[PDB]
This record gives C-alpha cells, sequence and structure tokens, in this order.
C-alpha cells in the first residue's frame, strides 16, 4: 500500500518491530549516556530553535526526544512510533502532564495523518553501521511534513571507512568456517561445503570495539545532508576511495564508523561513534576480505564500497579494493542484516 | 494451503527457515557433541533396524542424520528438508558418493511427495524446553509416511519439571526493571512504566543451566509417545503437579528439562537434558514466578502447567501454583518464542 510496504518485506517489519517494542531495548538506547547526553545537550543548547515551534519526533520510542524538545519550550511536538512502544510512550506523556505538548501518533510515519506542518524533524534513526534499518529514508520521508526552511536534527551524517589489520579477528572467522572443511566428521566428509561456509562468515560484518592502532591509514569521509537528500538517494550508495597507507602489513579489511551533526542557529554539536571517542552502543562496524592484501607503507588502495539497499531493511554491501602497485584485487559481498555481534 | 501453512504464521516460518539455512546454526547442532554422538550410537547400535531398510529424515538440516542411517546400512533415505540447507545437503551427498541411497526432497515435510512408505522416521525435532518450534508436529504428520509397525527414532519424550530457589535470579529482575524507577531521567519521570517492565521481565522464561542445590523436590515427568500420538495432542498440554517439599525456602518457580528414547531392537538408548548430565546446547528453562511462594519441607505445592500452542510456532505457558498447607497462591504467563537467553 504505502512506501514502506513497498519497499519491506513482511517477515522483516513483523520482527523489526517486535524488537523496539520491548523496553529493554529502548532502555538499552537510552542508557547509552554518549547518545542520550549528547542528543538533549544539542537540542536544549539550540533552545531558539524549539522555542514555541511545532515539532515531529521521527520513531519516538520511550517519547525521550520528544522531551527534551518540551524541555527547549516547544509549542507542539507530534511523536509518531510504529511498534507497541507508542502506547508506553502515552503514558510516560500522562505520567509526566505534558498532554497539552506532546502528541502520540501510533503507527508508521509513512502512514499516519499529522494535523500540521512542522518547523524541525528529531530522529535517532542511525543504525550500526549507519545505514542499517533503512530508517533514514523514513527521516527523509517525513520531510513531506516539514515548511520550507524548516530544520532536521540530526542535520547531516559522515561515513569514516579506512583499511586495518587484525589477524587474531580474521582467523577467529576462519576458524568457525573450517569446521565444513573436515573430511571425517564423524566419519562423513564436509570438505565440499567449505567454499560456501568461508563465504558465509565472511558475509558477516563484525560488531564491536578495537584499538586504533589496527588502521593503516586516514579515513575516507562520506557525507550525507539530510536537509538536502531525498530518499530515493539511498537506494544505492557509491563511496569510491584511495587510501594512502601509512604502515606495511596485511590489509584483512575495512572499518566502519560514523557521526552526525546537529547544525542548529546557536551552536552545531557532534555526536561521534568514531573509535578514538567514548564506547558507544553503536561499537564499530569490519568488513572482512576472506583474502586479505598485502601493502607497502606508502602504496595506495583504492576501490568502490557500494551499498544496494534491499526489502530486509538492510545494504547488500559490496567491497571491490586492490593495492595500485601490484595489481592485488579483493572482491567481497556482505550481508548487513546479518552481522557477528562480537561485543556479546 | 497445508497442514503447516494453517498452524503459522507466514512472518514467523520465514524467520524460522531462515535461521536453520545457515551453515553456522546447522554447525551449533552439530558440534554438540552429546546431541550428535547420542543419535549416532543410537542408530549403529540398532543396526537391524537400519540394515536394507527404507528411512524418512524429518527436517535433515546438514544431512547428519542421513548419513548415520547410511553408515548403518539403510538402502534407500528420504531426506526432507524445508531450507535452503537443503541445496548444501544434496552436495554432501553427492561428495560423498551416496546418490544411489540417499534423496534429498526440498520442501516442508507436510507439502512433499515421498515416492513409497518408510520403515523408521529419524528426526530431531526437539526446541529448547522440548516443545519450542512446535517441530513435534511435523514429526508427528510424517507418520503418514511410516508403514504400519514402522518405528521412530526418538521414540518418546519426557518433560521434567521442578520447584527452585533462586534468591538472586529473582532479584535480577527487579533490579533491571528499576532502571525504570527514576524520577528524573535527563529531567523525565520513568516511574509509571516500572510495572510494565517487571512483567516483561517476568514473562520470559530463562534459558540456561543451573546448580541442581536450587531444585526444592523430586520431578515431575509428562511423556509424549511419538508412535501413538496425534498432532492435535500437542496444541494444548496441560501438565498437573503436587510437589512434596524436600527443602523448606522461596520457591520462585518451576525448572524445565527434557529426556528422549531411541527405543530399538537391539537397545534402548537415553539423551538426555538433565541438569545432572553434561550441558547441551539446550541447556535447561526456568519460569519464574513474579510472587514467590513459601514452603517448608513436608509441605505440598499443587497446580497446573498449561501449554497453548500459537501461530508464531511456539506456546504460551500458564503456571498456576499454591502451597496447599496455608492457600497462598501465584499465577504467571509466559512467551516461550522471546526467552531470555541468560548464557550468552
Ligand atoms: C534490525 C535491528 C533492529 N536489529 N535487530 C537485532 C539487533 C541487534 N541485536 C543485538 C544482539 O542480539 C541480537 C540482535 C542489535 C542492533 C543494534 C546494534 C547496535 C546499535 C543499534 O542501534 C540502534 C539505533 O539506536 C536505532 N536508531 C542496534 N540492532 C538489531
Ligand atoms: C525460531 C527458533 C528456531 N530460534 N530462533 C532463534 C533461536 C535461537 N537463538 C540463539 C540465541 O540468539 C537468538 C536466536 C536459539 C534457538 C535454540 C536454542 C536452544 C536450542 C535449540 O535447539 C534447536 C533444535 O536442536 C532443533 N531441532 C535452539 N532457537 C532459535
Ligand atoms: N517508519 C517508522 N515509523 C514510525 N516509527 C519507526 C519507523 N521506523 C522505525 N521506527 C521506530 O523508531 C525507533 C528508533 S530507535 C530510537 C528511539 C527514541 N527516539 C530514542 O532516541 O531513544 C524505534 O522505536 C522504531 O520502532
Ligand atoms: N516442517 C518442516 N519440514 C521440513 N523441514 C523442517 C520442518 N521444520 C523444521 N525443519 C528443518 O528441521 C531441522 C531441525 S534441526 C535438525 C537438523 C539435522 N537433522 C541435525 O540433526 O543436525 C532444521 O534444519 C529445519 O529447517
Amino acid at each position: 500500500r504505502s512506501v514502506f510496504s513497498e519497499r519491506t518485506e513482511e517477515s522483516s517489519a513483523v520482527q523489526y518491530f517486535q524488537f523496539y517494542g520491548y523496553l529493554s531495548q529502548q532502555q538499552n538506547m537510552m542508557q547509552d549516556y554518549v547518545r542520550t547526553g549528547t542528543y538533549q545537550r544539542a537540542i536544549l543548547q539550540n533552545h531558539t530553535d524549539f522555542k514555541d515551534k511545532i515539532v515531529l519526533d521521527v520513531g519516538c520510542g520511550s517519547g525521550i526526544l520528544s522531551f527534551f524538545a518540551a524541555q527547549a519550550g516547544a509549542r507542539k511536538i507530534y511523536a509518531v512510533e510504529a511498534s507497541t512502544m507508542a502506547q508506553h510512550a502515552e503514558v510516560l506523556v500522562k505520567s509526566n502532564n505534558l498532554t497539552d505538548r506532546i502528541v502520540v501518533i501510533p503507527g508508521k510515519v509513512e502512514e499516519v495523518s499529522l494535523p500540521e506542518q512542522v518547523d524541525i524533524i528529531i530522529s535517532e534513526p542511525m543504525g550500526y553501521m549507519l545505514f542499517n534499518e533503512r530508517m533514514l529514508e523514513s527521516y527523509l520521508h517525513a520531510k513531506k511534513y516539514l515548511k520550507p526552511s524548516g530544520n532536521m536534527f540530526p542535520t547531516i551524517g559522515d561515513v569514516h571507512l579506512a583499511p586495518f589489520t587484525d589477524e587474531q579477528l580474521y582467523m577467529e572467522q576462519f576458524t568457525k568456517a573450517n569446521f565444513w572443511y573436515q573430511p571425517s566428521f564423524h566419519g562423513v566428509d564436509l570438505s565440499a561445503l567449505r567454499g560456501a561456509a568461508v563465504d558465509e562468515y565472511f558475509r558477516q560484518p563484525v560488531v564491536d570495539t578495537f584499538d586504533i592502532r589496527i588502521l593503516m591509514a586516514k579515513s575516507v569521509k562520506y557525507t550525507v545532508n539530510f536537509l538536502e537528500a531525498k530518499e530515493g538517494d539511498l537506494h544505492r550508495i557509491e563511496i569510491p576511495f584511495k587510501f594512502h597507507m601509512l604502515h606495511s602489513g596485511l590489509v584483512h579489511g575495512l572499518a566502519f564508523w560514523f557521526d552526525v551533526a546537529f547544525i542548529g542557529s546557536i551552536m552545531t554539536v557532534w555526536l561521534s561513534t568514531a573509535p578514538t571517542e567514548p564506547l558507544t552502543h553503536w561499537y564499530q562496524v569490519r568488513c572482512l576480505f576472506q583474502s586479505p592484501l598485502f601493502a607497502k607503507a606508502g602504496d595506495t588502495l583504492s576501490g568502490t564500497c557500494l551499498l544496494i539497499a534491499n526489502k530486509r531493511q538492510s545494504y547488500d554491501i559490496s567491497i571491490v579494493a586492490q593495492v595500485d602497485q601490484t595489481g592485488s584485487k579483493s572482491s567481497n559481498l556482505l550481508d548487513l542484516k546479518n552481522p557477528f555481534f562480537r561485543y556479546t
């Protein structure tokens, strides 16, 4: 029917809203102090962006960002939420005596009707590696409700990528896969599935944190401007790169992280998930090559990271990389939807 | 329209078969040594139940059990598998040079055709707490292909339950929920949702192992005989109990585990997930009471554990219990499909 259901398979949506419908998941995000404190600070230090203004909160969850908008003096806040968390949010609005200012609207932002246009849209729509969930497209879709010259909080997003070396990680994944190399598992020859097995394990991005000393070159940055982007821009995301290698060694893959900026009238505030910054519930994300690349300090590692949105609220990631000085090439395809959550 | 599609919400089925389509999930079950080792022994040591026989493997996964049937000398094994793991099973049959004896049939056992009737059914259809996944119904459905007087491996399943005391596990729930008991979380009073957070945690069965010293009475068992049972017998499972308390203390809930028996012509072999036995991937399961019950040694703790099948491939669990000598009672509702995997 809607823009949402057209891009989203049934089973994915059901599973996705069940996950966010749990108080325990909302708590996990709320208790990321760097995340929640930075949102509150961006909003309160930019109070003139909220004072007597009309606000839309995309995917309000517990209602937390809407309470921050209210604290900053907003006249009216529409808090849209498609999971069963909406009913919990309406309980909090009543117990906090803000029924006159915060209006919970249950359902998908692609499907509801808002009574008026808004001055500013707030949301926390970043998945791991920024793009997981495809909730950035809901955030962009919501611009149908934004007044001309309205603002977006966050305003921009930067994705960073850098080559890394981590033989321990590589061998950890390699070792699980080589279960399927055994020629006599309880007398059975599994070895014909070894290739399929290496592919499966290496298709999984790795979600955890790491020491910055694994990084082999300065990060390449790709920027999404939320004020200017249309949701269609996010169907196919193409990030070319050329790294000037600062260290010699084996390149085991690319590491990803992201920052968003709240570009307000009074000040710009940054929220970062960089590995040089304090840890957040996003950690960082690594895509391994099953076939690692040898490079020397001063080489250039060049290629393309391509993200193709899929119906399961995620992206098919291809990473083609090469060491220019040798013509050594690595081609990889990752399933962002199904990663190894190594931090657990 | 099949028996399977009628009892199963489409979206639960998609998620279910995706999960089993991964080699790492198959690998997880395979590497449970007690599990895979015991299947192998039970089949090989009952070689006359297999020698020159026709076999059905219900949900073959990688094909592992079917290879054991072949090691035991079966003439023809039909291996049925609904996930994309069926492709991989096919590869292994080829590379193990058994195309003449193992026939992989892709699809649901409720929907495929077998070209002949079989002598024995083999399967591993046991979920956590035995009943999760509702695959025991697929196994029983498969008896439409069994020759009169054919056998089933496993032949019977016993679920055991027993009351437990575990003050620290009980406390953990309030510690977690009390996140919400704050009047000023970044300025927001979260207190109104504390009761809801408590109810959420108590609704999740706890999947983990424990020390046998927590158990307060001898277990009661409930037996399914796979040779005799019909599918409809598993839609509503009523387990009455009268525990004669061996220890005085505070009863915090019921612990569950299960055993299966392979009743062959040569010998009966048992596979136990009891807390007195080495750990398996099934662990054990505990259902908490939000109100604990005081009992002293000698008392009788009586009531009913009722499992009601649902269209998400699992059960709604109702546990009602009382201490006969005092009349104090506790009533609990759990969602077996969404437990707390405490062991992770
Ligand atoms: C499809 C999405 C909803 N999803 N599904 C499962 C899942 C997830 N886990 C964590 C480990 O347990 C299994 C599932 C973590 C995460 C996750 C991990 C790190 C950061 C994160 O950020 C969510 C944003 O705050 C939402 N805007 C989310 N996302 C998960
Ligand atoms: C819908 C069912 C298939 N399902 N879905 C997820 C899931 C699961 N996990 C593992 C923990 O992280 C989340 C998912 C474990 C298990 C699980 C846990 C313990 C034992 C177990 O045994 C499976 C049987 O051996 C299959 N015959 C399976 N089942 C899961
Ligand atoms: N299309 C859509 N319409 C409405 N809500 C959505 C949505 N897509 C995702 N959501 C909701 O958006 C939330 C993102 S998580 C962030 C929750 C909260 N604003 C906070 O910052 O703490 C989830 O609760 C999810 O259910
Ligand atoms: N109704 C059904 N029809 C066919 N296969 C099914 C099924 N329900 C579950 N399965 C398959 O049954 C398997 C259960 S796990 C057991 C796998 C394998 N027999 C082993 O012992 O290692 C999964 O691979 C699952 O996809």
